[PDB]
RNA sequence: AUAUUGGCGAGAGACCGAUAGCGAACAAGUACAGUGAUGGAAAGAUGAAAAGAACUUUGAAAAGAGAGUGAAAAAGUACGU
RNA sequence: CGUGGAGGUCAGUGACGAAGCCUAGACCGUAAGGUCGGGUCGAACGGCCUCUAGUGCAGAUCUUGGUGGUAGUAGCAAAUAUUCAAAUGAGAACUUUGAAGACUGAAGUGGGGAAAGGUUCCACGUCAACAGCAGUUGGACGUGGGUUAGUCGAUCCUAAGAGAUGGGGAAGCUCCGUUUCAAAGGCCUGAUUUUAUGCAGGCCACCAUCGAAAGGGAAUCCGGUUAAGAUUCCGGAACCUGGAUAUGGAUUCUUCACGGUAACGUAACUGAAUGUGGAGACGUCGGCGCGAGCCCUGGGAGGAGUUAUCUUUUCUUCUUAAC
RNA sequence: GCUUGUGACGGCCCGUGAAAAUCCACAGGAAGGAAUAGUUUUCAUGCCAGGUCGUACUGAUAACCGCAGCAGGUCUCCAAGGUGAACAGCCUCUAGUUGAUAGAAUAAUGUAGAUAAGGGAAGUCGGCAAAAUAGAUCCGUAACUUCGGGAUAAGGAUUGGCUCUAAGGGUCGGGUAGUGAGGGCCUUGGUCAGACGCAGCGGGCGUGCUUGUGGACUGCUUGGUGGGGCUUGCUCUGCUAGG
RNA sequence: UGUACAACGGGGUAUUGUAAGCAGUAGAGUAGCCUUGUUGUUACGAUCUGCUGAGAUUAAGCCUUUGUUGUCUGAUUUGU
């Protein structure tokens, strides 16, 4: 060890510039007289990872790896370790390297720091408040050390520390601050007033010491909006309400267009309570503010009067249908579902007195709001035909306006005509080809309708096409969502639909004379080829929403840095808390449901589907054999034919590049190992580790402990609903039932936990559900349900039809009451369940 | 008043044009061969101007693949055509 | 008909490109030849009437220069001889190191030299050309350093030889001769107190020069120090020549010494011209005596190796100069 | 036992087998000289200088010459141990090399060596080429002749290893008894050059290191505070310092 | 995947010729000596005999062998 080491020395400067094909011929010079150097090995691995190799850098990373034994080396590899984890998303070794690094002897305090950011990713802050202040020993000539200490010890709990540290740093630095610095101080002044709100409690002197280190420093702050609402804030929780009062007028008079803001003002006057007041208060700040829009929307939540509430909205509908905005019926959206036979005649009677007295050609305008009002009012209230016949009218009238056809598109969806709604909403969209809101509304409809070639064809226009036939790596790469959500769901409807095709099928079973059911199979066979293709493609886009997430989570690198040299502690705390609530997001779990759902799907027909039926010899010979007529060239030429349309198929649907996914197919997707093990350990731990109280989907945690032998988590899950959402539900019925019937000896599981659950129950809820009936098999659990929670539901009767096999309630009295109950509904949502549901 | 391929200083061609013209248009009594009196050559002009190759990659290098200079490098120093 | 050049003309053409080259492209002329079109390529060139020749191509075993069949054949066969492990790298039948196995079998394939080569010896880095294969190797390439004399030679003398003046012939470049019909030169004493070294005398005639770095010859070694020089440098000890000059010894009033019969001796113990003698100075063959070096071997003091069996065992060190 | 140098020698000649420079000696007698000192530096010591040019390496199947690193030509001193008359032929030590494109089959035909049953030159222009004979001692040895030769003529007999026998030399020595020197005198006793030199209690010359104690800075389980900003957790310049 | 084959070893058989090592009052005779002898012994001593009718090879181009050790798919090319 003498050459190998100046040579490596020699070499790192490579690394250090813009430089990796004259430092990879060096690493390789020196390889090849000796391949057990670790150093050598471990560039060489962050070398190929750098530059797009990826199987090659992690055999040399796992090759560096195992030829170490000890903990003593040069700080030198472990860095670069440190920095290989740390770009292929791993915290832990990466940590651990610098930790082992920083023992051994490194001058380099900057490396203090990315431990710093790296605990910062994992929320380990015990460790971090010391690597803080150690950075910030090291080095005294940088206000993000100081910035960095004071959110480390005001994130833990020293509060009093971080005021004190605050503190000295103004009086040390008072007068050197240059004008750029001037922004980020008043920022960091913000945050040392928050700190001050973490000191403010209840106690009257420290409320009283906060607010005049405010008024005190609001020379100094730039930010206004925010000191205003803290000063707001002090003298709500004081009593001074004629100071706050003036403090929410001037916040009003900076920007009036706020809902919280009138909401705080009607609070801090304590004039909640007496109608006239308000009444009063708003008709006098009308006068001020003639061109804004709560100020005349808020009166209208408080009017008892008849009269009066007919003359508000009359006066509010008039300059909306003179000037006509594409929102009127949005502004009375939220008023709808609050009032309806109470205000909905009255503004009903208000518009038809209005139009009675328009004309189709004096005002044309007024006209056209005026009957898309009405539609859309009618369509709120559950009315297809007057609607059909108003939009009919208003196309006769004026056809030059998207909003026609939007609103025809989403009454023809909501009469169950998903494909003559997408017909005439791309109709209307090629029309003007400028607007991306109507292409995208125009894809979903499509794909909601059963057409996804076309849909797919039609998306492909605005996005950027180069290395593809269409537009799906560009839909991939601008972050996209919903366009897979709603992808997703029509190959699951058009999936389940084969499933319906092949049992009218196989209900012939060649009945007699019925040779075109045999004669014809070619074109069934490779209907069902293509099928089963794109249901694996919907589980393979299924698996990046979550990926998505831990990207954008683990993109967050260099931000614990930026933050802290930038001076934007509060926006690091609102970083910190988006990250933290990114699994709270509606379409995170609807994209979870699903995948839950398909995978306990596909682990129920691979468990039948593994022993069942007989004669496998029978079964497992397929096709590729016509006996004495070539059956070896044509089960070839078939397999070429097979293969040169699969790769022009991937070339189409293509998304993932072929370096870095190589299951494109999605035929490993669907014949996993353990199911359960990996969406535990891919989509469980997260939105059990991070996740509220009241906001917790109970439902699905109920399905996923189900299948796993855990009943006790189902027991608390069932107590907490029944304790929050009251015990007056279907569903809470619905899983009692199905648990009862899962505690029963006969299903194959744990005696010891089903008694512990029949201890339970018998403690819990002794008046409710009859725990003596399991040994009787003439009770009908159907009837008592209907005479206790009633059928009216149709989420637990769902959830019952979802889980008939293990609970026998019959099958073909709950499908004919499923049927009596949905009729009081739409019909689109009756068809879906009846087509998919049922 | 006559002679003058040697030497200095000048003006010219119906003269050959570099395998010629004096042996030599250049490091031409140079190198080279012989102990000798002596014999005695081959070798021009890239480009207007080196501005003749910064830099990337391959290769241990030589050099190649580029890029680029440059009217034009099927003008790259073994170079007018 | 074609080419070099010149006179007149077409107020000729031409880098919005000529000359030249290629053209299983065409046209004209019986033909020598000319014209246009496509590409190359870049600087000047063509027709008409005449004049001026260093004016035409296939070989003259013609000259210069370049290139194929042979042919990737012939051939890389004497001096009895190579293998294994590690290092330098992209590359070890060929480099270096280690272990062997072998040659010269000491009138050596070794140490030093006279010719002869003239920086080829040595260090660093280096493989484009040389080492008829290969090569990070070299007597190859580029950059640098390296040769110390009183004791060696040299220098000088001379033999076999060459040769210049005085002279003799040749028109002459020059030939003979060189002590031969040549009145040819330096060398010691005395003068001194203008003499500085000239002169008043005794006198000797040798007769020019060059030429044998193994002929003769005034003078030394020891040990070590350098990537190269050592008898040259370093430390010690002597010898020869030349010129200065003092000390002591010896000699003397038997002024230039005694002893031994003798051959001769004792540390010095006046002295020139001239003459004489000796050294210098010398054949080969064979033996004898002596000395030195080499070689063998004993005692004794060390070091290395064997030891299935045995050997007071096999080898090596124990040296001394010039004076 | 080998090489070299030297001295007297024996034979050789109608070849009897070199100069000069330079030094030394003798004959000779010119000239000079004494001691109150004049000579003597061919006696020993004491002073200075000896100039100029060569100096490395090769001296050869790679450094010279043969158009090239070409089994060709080039002089001189040195050189061991064993067999062996021997400086030959063979093996080895000191010393110098491992370099002369390499490997595998290893068939014709060739280069360099051989083997060859019986006959034996009959082969060929010719036994030229091969092999024989051929190392040391002995017997024997013709014709001829210029009587010196022929003559190792021809022809043959022994010739290994172990242990023994006889022979060819030198250097030494020719008495007993009384005496002197035992020119070795050992030894017992000393006389006084019995010195030089072995070792120690030692002294000086500064000085080589520590236990136990007045002190010192940098530091800690840290007891207690001049001040500032937060007007509570808290922050900073810090400070007197108990141990 | 096999009474298959290869390298060793056991033999059959052949070439040469009685080894290595020890022992023997063997050994032509010679020295040291001591109780000096009716075999006196310590060493030198070419050789002779006893195990040796073994020892050296036994295969490259001889034969066999369930014994020992193993091997058993490295690439290219083909059509009326």
């Amino acid at each position: 060890l003498k050459k190998e080491n100046d040579q490596f020395l020699e070499a790192l400067k490579l690394y250090e510039g813009k430089q990796y094909k004259k430092s990879l011929k060096l690493l390789d010079a020196i390889l090849k007289k000796d391949g057990s150097h670790v150093d050598s090995l471990a560039l060489k691995g962050l070398d190929l990872y750098s530059v797009g190799e990826k199987d090659d850098a992690a055999s040399y990373v796992a090759n560096a790896i195992r030829k170490i034994e000890g903990a003593s080396a040069s700080p030198i590899c472990c860095h670069v370790l440190g920095i290989y984890m740390r770009n292929t998303k791993e915290y832990k070794e990466s940590i651990k390297w610098f930790t082992a690094a920083l023992n051994n002897g490194s001058t380099n305090k900057q490396i203090y720091r990315d431990l710093a950011t790296l605990q910062s990713q994992i929320g380990d802050f015990k460790n971090a408040l010391v690597s803080r202040k150690k950075y910030w020993e090291a080095f005294l000539g940088y206000r993000a050390n100081w910035t960095s200490l004071a959110v480390a010890q005001d994130v833990n709990g020293e509060r009093q520390q971080a005021i004190n540290t605050l503190s000295q740093f103004e009086k040390l630095a008072e007068g050197k601050i240059s004008d750029s610095e001037k922004y980020e101080h008043s920022e960091c002044l913000m945050y040392k007033n928050d700190i001050m709100y973490k000191a403010a409690s209840d106690n009257q002197d420290k409320l009283q010491n906060v607010l005049k280190h405010l008024n005190d420093i609001e020379p100094c702050v730039f930010d206004k909006f925010g000191l205003l609402e803290r000063k707001a804030t002090i003298y709500m929780k004081l009593g001074q309400l004629k100071d706050a009062s003036i403090v929410y007028r001037t916040l009003i008079k900076r920007n009036p267009d706020n809902f919280k803001y009138y909401k705080l003002l009607e609070v801090s006057l304590g004039i909640q309570g007496d109608n006239k007041l308000k009444k009063a208060l708003y008709g006098k700040l009308e006068q001020f503010y003639p061109r804004c829009e709560p100020p005349k929307f808020i009166p209208l939540t408080f009017l008892q009067d008849k009269e009066e509430l007919s003359k508000k909205l009359r006066e509010y509908v008039l300059p909306q249908l003179e000037r006509g905005v594409p929102a009127t019926f949005s502004n009375v959206k939220p008023l709808y579902q609050r009032r309806k036979s109470k205000v909905s005649p009255l503004l009903e009677k208000i518009v038809l007195d209005y139009l009675s007295g328009l004309d189709p050609t004096q005002d044309p305008i007024p006209f056209i709001w005026t009957n898309y009002y009405l539609s859309q009012h009618f369509l709120f209230l559950k009315d297809f035909p007057k609607a059909q016949e108003y939009i009919d009218a208003a196309l006769d009238h004026t056809p030059t306006l998207v909003e026609f056809y939007i609103l025809k598109a989403r009454i023809l969806k909501h009469l169950g005509l998903m494909d003559t709604a997408a017909g005439i909403l791309e109709e209307g969209r090629q029309l003007d080809l400028q607007d991306r809101f109507i292409n995208c509304k125009t894809v979903k409809y499509f794909l909601r309708a059963n057409n996804i070639d076309k849909a797919v064809e039609v998306a492909s226009l605005f996005t950027k096409n180069d290395d593809s036939v269409n537009g799906i790596k560009d839909l991939h790469l601008v972050e996209a969502s919903w366009f897979i959500v709603e992808q997703a769901e029509a190959y699951y409807r058009l999936y389940l639909d084969r499933k319906k095709k092949l049992d009218d099928l196989a209900s012939l079973k060649k009945e007699v004379e019925s040779d075109k059911s045999e004669q014809i199979a070619n074109d069934i066979k490779e209907n069902q080829w293509l099928v089963r293709k794109y249901k694996g493609l919907a589980l393979k886009r299924f698996n990046a929403i979550p990926k998505f997430y831990k990207q954008f989570e683990d993109d967050q690198l260099d931000f614990h840095s930026y933050c802290m040299r930038k001076g934007t502690p509060r926006a690091y705390l609102e970083m910190l808390e988006w990250g933290k609530a990114l699994y709270t997001k509606p379409m995170y779990v609807r994209a979870m449901k699903e995948a839950s759902k398909l995978y306990f799907q596909m682990h129920d027909d691979r468990l039948k589907r593994k022993s069942d039926s007989l004669d496998e010899n029978s079964d497992e010979i397929q096709n590729n054999g016509q006996n004495s007529s070539s059956q070896k060239k044509k089960a070839k030429k078939e397999a070429a034919a097979m293969n040169k349309r699969k790769e022009t198929e991937a070339k189409s649907v293509a998304a993932y590049p072929s370096d870095q996914d190589n299951d494109v197919f999605g035929e490993k997707l669907i014949e996993t190992s353990t199911p359960m093990e990996d969406f535990a350990t891919e989509f469980y731990n997260n939105y059990s580790m991070q996740v509220r109280e009241d906001e917790r989907d109970y439902i699905l945690d109920f399905e996923f402990n189900y299948r796993i032998g855990k009943l006790a988590l189902c027991f608390a899950s069932l107590n907490k609903f029944a304790k929050r959402f009251g015990t007056t539900s279907g569903l809470f019925g619905s899983m009692a039932i199905v648990l009862l019937h899962a505690t029963r000896n006969d299903t194959p599981f744990d005696p010891i936990l089903k008694k512990v659950v029949t201890k339970s129950l018998e403690k819990e809820y002794s008046e409710n559900f009859p725990l003596n009936e399991i040994s009787n098999n003439s009770f009908d659990w159907l009837n008592f349900y209907q005479e206790k929670f009633g059928k009216n539901d149709i989420n637990g009767l769902l959830f019952l039809y979802r889980y008939r096999d293990d609970v026998p309630i019959g099958s073909s009295n709950l499908k004919e009451m499923i049927i009596s109950s949905l009729s009081p509904l739409e019909p689109h949502s009756q068809n879906e369940i009846l087509q998919y549901y049922l």
